[PDB]
């Protein structure tokens, strides 16, 4: 018989356990019964035995919520001094700092001082406020004289580095000697342009170098031309260590390079000759490409340490910097050939650079039906399916991922095909992508909301593939999706942009929680898409960037250009978030162009050269 278990579900959070106990003889089969038992135990947790919690931890250890029980239970264990049972279940990979610190306490009270000192110092040297357990640990750690001036100074630095100046200030007011330079650090950290006053910061001690160094690093981010000028002064004037000095040059160099300033080149060149910092290594090359310096760019691309030389990026830019530098040479067509077989952005360029067609190569992986049935007979699946069939997506979704925590490369691919078959495309994309079987393109690039999208493309004169590309990149088809600063929907329409876009074009919205609707979200998103499309002369390369980065930023990234190669421009976008965003959308469009029977090339004829001239 089937069971309306909600009755028991209502009872527990909040209230009593009576209906659950009543129904527990029936629900022994049902896969969601463990969620009730869980909630049952948790509401009476402080009273329950070890043996009972341990019995539950074993037999329902697979549940998503189980780490919270571990946390709640371990708190108690420690708060009674039941440390034997504590260390039996303490696990750093739960990533609760409260526990880490409690395990820190345990160490100090059980002989393990080397382990506790290093455990304490690891949790100390961290520039955010840590949980109230860690106070107790830093207390014991302090009590054994380990909390020296040096280390309180170092956490002060990390705090100011993170802009958490309340913690920074608190710590500066715990510096027996360096009370001054510590306060002076927070002032520089807050306004690094203060270092214009070279007399007021020229006291040749190791702590004063520490503040100017922090200052110069932050100042670089927003006024790099000033930090470069001030670095020439402070280097002679102060006791900068060798590696204190390089991390200043890094910041300035990267900051100058993102503004296409050639004075980055001599700095980066001297201060990281070995190519030990991959980001400098990447941006020196990027900058050479922007400045049109192909001969030099090509030289950097041979020096790359293998893990960069490996990437399909620098494989391309070795072939292309060469070709720009030596136009008549044939050596590049060899290298493009090696690379043109891949199914990524730089791969498509390589194929586009040889005039030969793209290599998509859809071929679903070799699957075992023992593996498919084993994963369907895992309880997590049966649970997640049950949440989906009931219609609580957040639950069903949560189960899928916490099961995907420890499936091997064979097993993850089973999940993906199980999900794709249920018209549930986002878990299918997520599961397959963590399995890394890239070649399944019916799962990775599905034809979701195709009714809505194909129509809304023609509505506003935009190739269908470009909308599929943008949506797939922005949400991976997750009808209700949200970001770390709060963009809403399939086309990640921003709260700000959401309302205005509606008014200006001629369709009416309702709210924040009306951008979950597909036919809403997709309609006004496609409007804003065409707005920028037109804003930049139907150039998807620029417009796609604008959709993510803002037209204002994209205009900024065109001062003052002249016949810029499209591929150089994409590479020389200062933001890493935006560069990758653009490369995906372009490449996704190629894939969707195929699947919608309408060949999109990576770049259109008129997208290839552009400027603000």
């Amino acid at each position: 018989q089937r069971r309306l278990y909600d009755q028991a579900k209502a009872a527990l959070a909040k209230g009593n356990s009576a209906p659950y106990m009543a129904s527990r003889s029936a629900l022994r089969d049902y896969p969601l019964e463990p969620y009730l038992a869980y909630d049952e135990l948790t509401h009476r947790l402080k009273s329950a035995s070890n043996e009972e919690v341990e019995r539950f931890l074993t037999e329902h250890g697979d549940l998503p919520q189980i780490g919270w029980l571990k946390l709640r239970w371990l708190r108690l264990l420690a708060d009674r001094g039941d440390w034997k049972t504590f260390v039996n279940y303490y696990d750093p990979k739960l990533n609760f700092t409260e526990l880490d610190c409690l395990y820190g306490q345990y160490q100090l009270g059980h002989g393990q001082k080397a382990e506790g000192y290093a455990t304490s110092e690891r949790l100390w040297l961290v520039g955010k406020s840590q949980p109230a357990a860690c106070d107790t640990l830093f207390g014991l750690w302090q009590g054994e004289g380990q909390l020296t001036e040096e280390k309180v100074w170092k956490r002060l630095k990390l705090a100011a580095e993170a802009r958490n100046y309340s913690l920074a200030s608190h710590l500066a007011q715990r510096l027996p000697t360096l009370g001054n330079q510590g306060a002076l650090m927070v002032s520089v950290a807050q306004n690094p342009a203060q270092l214009s006053q070279t007399g007021r910061f020229s006291q040749r001690d190791h702590a004063t170098a520490d503040v100017v160094g922090l200052g110069l690093r932050r100042l670089a981010r927003q006024d790099p031309e000033k930090a470069l000028s001030l670095l020439d002064y402070y280097s002679s004037a102060l006791p900068f260590s060798s590696d204190e000095k390089v991390a200043i040059a890094r910041e300035i160099g990267l900051s100058l390079a993102k503004r296409f300033d050639p004075r980055a080149l001599p700095l980066m060149t001297q201060y990281d000759p070995g190519l030990r910092d991959n980001t400098v290594t990447e941006w020196r090359t990027r900058l050479l490409l922007r400045l049109g310096r192909w001969d030099e760019a090509y030289a950097l691309t041979r020096k790359l340490p293998q893990d960069l030389a490996a990437t399909s990026r620098w494989r391309y830019w070795q072939a292309r910097s060469l070709q720009l530098a030596q136009p008549n040479s044939k050596e590049p067509i060899a290298l493009y050939q090696k690379l043109a077989g891949e199914r990524d952005f730089y791969g498509f360029l390589a194929a586009d650079r040889l005039s030969v067609p793209y290599k998509l190569g859809n071929r679903p992986a070799h699957i075992d039906p023992r593996v498919l049935q084993r994963v369907r007979n895992a309880a997590s699946t049966r649970r997640a399916m049950e949440f989906f069939n009931r219609g609580e997506v957040i639950n069903a979704r949560r189960e899928w991922y916490h099961a995907a925590r420890l499936f091997d490369r064979d097993e993850l691919i089973a999940q993906a095909r199980l999900a794709y078959d249920m018209q549930w495309y986002f878990p299918a994309i997520r599961s397959i992508s963590q399995a890394q079987y890239w070649d399944d393109l019916d799962i990775r690039f599905p034809m979701a909301h195709r009714a809505t999208l194909v129509r809304e493309a023609k509505n506003r004169g935009l190739h269908s593939s470009w909308i599929f590309a943008i949506t797939r990149q922005q949400s991976a088809f997750m009808s209700d999706a949200r970001s770390g600063v709060g963009a809403t929907g399939l086309m990640q329409l921003m709260p700000g942009t959401a309302k205005e876009t509606s008014r200006k074009f001629g369709i009416p919205l309702a709210s924040t929680q009306q951008l979950i609707v597909p036919d809403v979200n997709i309609r006004l998103g496609a409007a804003y898409l065409s707005q920028v499309h037109s804003q930049f002369n139907g150039n998807r390369v620029l417009a796609s960037a604008a959709y993510n980065a803002g037209p204002g930023r994209v205009r900024q990234w065109l001062k003052d250009t002249r016949h810029l190669a499209f591929d150089v421009w994409i590479e020389t976008i200062p933001f890493d978030e935006t560069r990758q965003y653009v490369q995906n959308v372009l490449s996704y469009a190629v894939i969707y162009g195929q699947k919608l029977n309408a060949p999109q090339p990576i770049v259109d004829w008129h997208e290839r050269y552009f400027d603000d001239f």
